[PDB]
């Protein structure tokens, strides 16, 4: 056992690949239930089988498209393709691309440098307060590592020129920088083929494509002014309020009516929904598209309202915060000025509100439509005992 | 407006500096209750304000720490020392320092190499299976960065020889090495000064001392034959169940009457225990003595089996899971083999319990004395409304 081989030093790169746990996620299989969208049902809550670090370096690359629309408001379409028999899964999106040119300080060229550079982003600048879901600079270039084949095609008609580059082998070489004249519509497209022995998978199969397509579907409900095409098709999202509608469809709550829902646009950057929840305190949120699976400050400043609202009604007519919590199931579409999350994965927001950048005061006409749910007369009826 | 100020790239220390959540957790202040040890008052629950960065980085070292036990069983001793006034941290355990010798690869000595490179670690080859908290090769690195002065000392009668370096500015410059002749007893010191200004804080106030405090008695429980001493004074700490002892101690429910303890060492892996929560699921664990916060699978592992079978118990009577389970405060001291976790302060594990290394499934007598807690009958009071 010498002291060489007990204390070792890697590089960035080989303790990605070595710990990818804290970057994509698991790489290991994972069985739990998760709302997917499948061909013939479309969204349905279904127990799936899969691997997080996968399903993530779909999501970087889906909410870096996302992110482009903040970048150029212009931009009205994404593109997702996903061919599992050559395991290929390509974003395109339109609206300006990235700047063909060479960067004097680095000694790249700019598409090269944020695709094939670790710790590169254009979200390094905090004094610019931006609500895109991009902040570590590192989600395009893990999407890299764990691909086999990673292309990246963007196109400049301010710059006249469009770039095209695929590194190979977890970002161990790269190919060809092709540039071309370009005077067209701008875009960026990546095309890549997820490294199935790192997360040993035999082939891109149905939970991961359902999942990946609910994912498309997030994309489409928590966006503004964007249509996203997917294997071609275009995605039946007309507003979060539709999205959010998509989820409980004429479903009934356990006594046989159907869930009544409470909805209201707060301003710009607040959208959110509350019906009845059967399964205890649910919670479905978006931050800059991004999907929040763990919450974070933004669905308690939304929810503590609605508690707080609920505990004083409850109190009048005379009770603990989690009893009312637990019969509420939110969904909350935001948008945050620089927000910060636990890990890479960003499935927890943890900035403070204060920070948030805006704020999302609930109207009275929401606080008394949220009286008027069975959730008040249940915990009253409660109290009695 | 230009593309070099746009796209930039950053070091890894300047990307921790600039990014500290993923690595630290925040470096803003958070108000929220915690377990705390508060002087004359004991181990208690009540709301604090504090910096998580900060106690972060404490709990690193104090982790480390407690590791060395695992690598060395002939290791008995952790002694904390807190000094606000002076803004000094310093914790030294006993058992096998670290090899004072030049590490033939990385060509320098072994302590400087991984205290003060990142990316440096005893715990990168997943074919040894260890029960220690160290998995990344940053935690040591991460406090070191978030300090004013970090000076390591370690002594290693094999090598005959005893090691000491500080390092200064945010791991920017490191003083002088001290080399000199050892043949005692090995020990190793880490005594650091947090830098204050990262954290927007004065001082080591009383609310970050008290969490410091209680992270101590969390070590004296969750080890095993190691004495714990804060400010030279003994913790009187004997076991897990001891510790538990002081959260639960003179503790009544809502009713008037005191609370039911449900113990069990499964193995020597494994130590539970389980009571009723007013507060809907209450969970307190550690994993290789790290305070897993957010939970995991290990809870997940320990607490659906008395979920099920406390389902089951209700289901003869004429329910569903989160029902039973917010009626319920469970305590998990677990060790694992190579936990994985979402981020690198470790507050959530990941790992399946297929790769636990152990299992812990819980004898018929704990099973029993969980089905006479008042769990069942509040359920079943719930069921007669
Ligand atoms: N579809 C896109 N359209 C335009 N710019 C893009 C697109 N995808 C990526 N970029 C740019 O490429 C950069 C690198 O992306 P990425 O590696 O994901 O880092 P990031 O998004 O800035 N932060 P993060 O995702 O948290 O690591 C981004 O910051 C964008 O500036
Ligand atoms: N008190 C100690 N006694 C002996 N060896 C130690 C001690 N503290 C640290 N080390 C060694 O120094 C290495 C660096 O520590 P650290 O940077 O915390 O990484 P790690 O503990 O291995 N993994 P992590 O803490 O999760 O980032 C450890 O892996 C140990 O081999
Ligand atoms: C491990 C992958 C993380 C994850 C990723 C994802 O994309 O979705 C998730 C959903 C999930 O399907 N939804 C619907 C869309 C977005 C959303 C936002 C917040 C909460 C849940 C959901 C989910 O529902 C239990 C649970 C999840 O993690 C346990 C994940
Ligand atoms: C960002 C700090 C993370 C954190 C760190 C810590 O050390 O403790 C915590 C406790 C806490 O006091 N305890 C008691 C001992 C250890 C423990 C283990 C698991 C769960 C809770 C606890 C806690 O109690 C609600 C809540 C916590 O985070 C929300 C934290
Ligand atoms: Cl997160
Ligand atoms: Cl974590
Ligand atoms: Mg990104
Ligand atoms: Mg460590």
């Amino acid at each position: 056992a010498s002291v060489e081989r007990i204390y070792q030093k890697k590089t960035q790169l080989e303790h990605i690949l070595l710990r990818p746990d804290t970057y994509i996620g698991s790489v290991e299989l994972v069985t739990q239930q998760m709302w997917v969208y499948d061909e013939d049902v479309g969204i349905n809550y279904r127990e799936v089988t899969f691997v997080p670090g996968l399903y993530k370096i779909f999501d970087e690359i889906l909410v870096n498209a996302a992110d482009n629309k903040q970048r150029d408001p212009k931009m009205s379409c994404i593109r997702v393709t996903i061919d599992p028999e050559n395991n290929l899964i390509s974003i395109w999106n339109n609206g300006k691309g990235i700047p063909v040119v060479e960067h004097k300080v680095e000694k790249m060229y700019v598409p090269a440098l944020i695709f094939g550079q670790l710790l590169t982003s254009s979200n390094y600048d905090d004094d610019e307060k931006k609500v895109t879901g991009g902040r570590n600079g590192y989600g395009a270039k893990l999407c890299n590592i764990f691909s086999t084949k990673f292309t990246v095609e963007t196109a400049s008609r301010e710059y006249k020129k469009m770039f095209k580059q695929t590194w190979m082998d977890n970002m161990g070489r790269a190919g060809e920088m092709e540039l071309k004249p370009f005077n067209g519509e701008d875009y960026t497209c990546i095309t890549f083929q997820p490294d199935l022995s790192k997360f040993k998978m035999q082939s891109l199969d149905k939970d991961i494509v359902a999942l990946m397509v609910r994912r498309a579907y997030d994309i489409a409900g928590s966006t503004k002014d964007v249509k996203v095409f997917l294997n071609g098709n275009k995605l039946p999202v007309k507003g979060f309020r539709s999205y959010v509608d998509m989820y409980l469809k004429d479903k009934l709550d356990e006594t046989g009516n159907s869930l009544k829902v409470i909805h209201e646009q707060v301003n710009h950057r607040w959208e959110v929904c509350l019906t009845m929840s059967e399964k205890g305190f649910q919670q479905i949120s978006f931050v800059n598209s991004i999907a929040t699976s763990k919450g974070g400050r933004h669905v308690d400043y939304v929810a503590d309202q609605i508690v707080t609202k609920l505990v004083d009604v409850v109190k009048k007519k005379n009770v603990k915060a989690h009893q009312v919590k637990n019969h509420m199931w939110i969904f909350v579409n935001a948008l945050i000025e620089n927000p910060t999350f636990d890990s890479q994965t960003k499935e927890n927001m943890t900035l403070q509100p204060k920070s948030f950048g805006s704020t999302c005061q609930l109207s009275e006409k929401f606080i008394k439509a949220a009286i008027g749910c069975g959730i008040v007369e249940s915990i009253l009826n409660w109290v009695k005992f």
